[PDB]
């Protein structure tokens, strides 16, 4: 019940030794202990975690990465904020900035101007520098030889000037002091202000401290990796790395990652942000920066999923790859690389792998044991491109991925060109009962497709979850028809099944499926959640079986969100929500070569091809669904919807939002806390 703290200097000791003082008093045997663990520098406290002769250090991002490394293997754990609880500021961006209009991309930058904050430093070179590796000319090493021969002048604070002069070219003798007017931060910028440098590689909050007024930041833009600008108050979206400012790492097995946030959480209760004042966790007495950075308001904690890579993310975990690697492609810079498409079973590996050799090799094939697991390779780079229904679309989008290719289900001859965006999901009542509006659903009898199914329970149970703000949904409705809940829910009174299939979500339930829920409803139903021509099909006699000959369309009214009813046909203005397509996600960097590949494919391999046991095709599994539903005719293109909120609902978003309150997902409360 002790954790191993680490320290790195004599100083750091003392203050672990105090801490361990103070934390021995307001804490009952019952509770977390401190122990100070003495090496000599942040790789011995490492090799120390590793090795189990200590439990926790916390890190620079540069040395979270070297944590990670084998093998050694260490994780994030806890995090330091710099704000409030509601502004955590647990990360920084390092940025581009740039004159307005300037006319140039990221992609442009040989024979430019640039402005760095120092030779080494993260945000100021390291990281730019990191990512421009591949476009440095031969040779590349020294470093500073080679970005002195890419950029036409430069202001590099600390460089060697005698050497290389054209890193001095904007601020000769490159002063590595305020001396120098070009160093530093606010530096960096009045050597873009003053319009000597074309670049400066700064913080998103270096623009924000230097021009206080509006006005002038306008005149200034962000260079984003995809070769596109923007406002510089757009930097959650147009950086060249999002970096974690303070990390502590412990073991990726076994590293007592519950011990730490233990302590470290009752640590800032008693001695954090002002809470005591004999003793200040964030307080160095004999220095500055012991244990923890001064400016730490708290900690939190990192969530469970989180694996080093992840938490720095792809960008800054390419920059140093870079830097130390140093290993660039010769490969032609106008091709594609192939695309790395990920399977999640036995048999999508399988049919993976027979689409992979008929693409002669321009497909290839990543096996992953989730979709989640997938989707986080596709993050890291571990993979290019696979498909996901709405609910794993949404998951990847909060992860940063996009939307390129929908599935497309009905037969169209320019399908490729028109993208469907589904069904309609409704909420179907008795046109009888006039006092039924999208309000005092609170404790009617209901009818579900089941539970899980999109327009049966999904979009319902997500929009209804303001109106009841708790887990219990079964507590809304007084009773109800839910296939798949517990037996003994209150929404399971209403299901017609004998013996063991009297609440099981299959054909033998009778009130299970979206006919099964219109029959629930017309019998014994206040509401019913179905798609949009449920209606149509299972009324007006085109429905034989006993309890449906005689039902017609009038005397059903589908219910609608601002409160009104609408008859059955203008379930177009009378929606809960638009039910998507599966669709192809991927990598912003590698969306241009997926759309291309995934075209051409789907010509040799698509629908349009016959004969299907004599030459392969893409949407024919040897068991069911295999990498794409069986129902694809194409994959059409996404221009104007390629992102997960443009192409799925704001109302299938809130919903599956409000749903994701309830079911979590390890994946997803990890991209939101690099997110939120
Ligand atoms: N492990
Ligand atoms: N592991
Ligand atoms: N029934
Ligand atoms: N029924
Ligand atoms: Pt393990
Ligand atoms: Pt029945």
């Amino acid at each position: 019940k002790t954790v191993r703290w680490c320290a790195v200097s004599e100083h750091e000791a003392t203050k672990c030794q105090s801490f361990r003082d103070h934390m021995k008093s307001v804490i009952p045997s019952d509770g977390p202990s401190v122990a100070c663990v003495k090496k000599a520098s942040y790789l011995d406290c490492i090799r120390a975690i590793a090795a189990n002769e200590a439990d926790a250090v916390t890190l620079d991002a540069g040395l979270v990465y070297d944590a990670y490394l084998a093998p050694n293997n260490l994780k994030p754990v806890v995090a330091e904020f710099y704000g409030s609880k509601e502004d955590p500021q647990t990360f920084y961006y390092a940025v581009a900035v740039v004159k307005k209009d300037s006319g140039f991309q990221m992609n442009q930058l040989r024979g430019k101007k640039s402005c760095h904050t120092g030779l080494g430093r993260s945000a100021g070179w390291n990281i730019p520098i990191g990512l421009l590796y591949c476009d440095l000319p031969e040779p590349r090493k020294p470093l500073e030889k080679a970005v002195a021969n890419f950029f036409s002048g430069s202001c590099a604070p600390c460089a060697d000037g005698t050497d290389f002069p054209q890193l001095c070219q904007l601020c000769p003798g490159c002063g590595c002091s305020t001396l120098n007017q070009y160093f530093g931060y606010s530096g960096a910028f009045k050597c873009l202000k003053d319009g000597a440098g074309d670049v400066a590689f700064v913080k998103h909050s270096t623009i924000f401290e230097n021009l206080a007024n509006k006005a002038d930041r306008d005149q200034y833009e962000l260079l984003c990796l995809d070769n596109t600008r923007k406002p510089v108050d757009e930097y959650k979206d147009c950086h060249l790395a999002q970096v974690p400012s303070h990390t502590v790492v412990a073991r990726s097995m076994g590293g007592k990652e519950d011990l730490i946030w233990e302590l470290l959480n009752q640590a800032q209760e008693h001695f954090g942000k002002d809470k005591s004042k004999e003793f200040q966790l964030f307080s160095s007495p004999h220095g500055k920066d012991l244990l923890f950075k001064d400016s730490a308001h708290g900690f939190l904690k990192v969530p469970p999923r989180m694996d080093a890579k992840m938490y720095l993310g792809y960008e800054y975990v390419t920059a140093i790859r870079n830097l130390r690697e140093g290993t660039c492609p010769e490969a032609p810079t106008d091709e594609c690389k192939p695309v790395k498409w990920c399977a999640l079973s036995h048999h999508e590996r399988l049919k993976c792998d027979e689409w992979s050799v008929n693409s002669v090799g321009k497909i290839e094939c990543v096996s992953a044991e989730t979709t989640e697991d997938c989707i986080a390779k596709i993050m890291n780079g571990e993979a290019d491109a696979m498909s996901l229904d709405g609910g794993f679309v949404y998951i990847a989008g909060k992860c940063g991925l996009v939307p390129v290719l929908a599935e497309n289900y009905n037969k169209s001859d320019n399908c490729e060109d028109t993208p469907e965006a589904g069904y309609f999901a409704v909420a179907v009542v008795k046109k009888s009962a006039s006092d039924l509006t999208w309000d005092n659903l609170k404790g009617k009898k209901s009818c579900h497709t089941a539970v899980g199914r999109t327009a049966g329970w999904n979009i319902p149970m997500g929009l209804l979850y303001n109106k009841i703000n708790h887990c219990r949904f079964d507590e809304f409705f007084s009773e109800g028809c839910a296939p798949g809940s517990k037996k003994d829910s209150s929404l399971c009174k209403l299901c017609m099944g004998s013996g063991l299939n009297l609440c099981e979500p299959n054909n033998k339930e009778g009130y299970y499926g979206y006919t099964g829920a219109f029959r629930c409803l017309v019998e014994k139903g206040d509401v019913a959640f179905v798609k949009h021509q449920t209606v149509p099909q299972n009324t007006g006699g085109k429905n034989p079986d006993p309890w449906a000959k005689n039902l017609n369309e009038k005397d059903y009214e589908l219910l609608c969100l601002d409160g009104t009813r609408k008859p059955v046909e203008e379930y177009a203005n009378c929606h809960l929500a638009r039910a998507p397509n599966h669709a192809v996600v991927t990598r912003k960097d590698k969306e241009a070569c997926v759309h291309k590949i995934l075209r051409q494919q789907q010509h040799l391999f698509g629908s349009n091809v016959t004969d299907c046991s004599g030459n392969f095709c893409l949407f024919r599994s040897e068991t069911k669904d295999l990498l794409f539903r069986d129902d694809t005719v194409c994959l059409a293109k996404l221009h104007d919807r390629n992102t997960y909120e443009k192409y799925l609902g704001e109302e299938y978003v809130k919903a599956v939002g409000n749903l994701r309150k309830c079911s979590t997902s390890s994946l997803l409360e990890a991209c939101t806390f690099r997110r939120p």
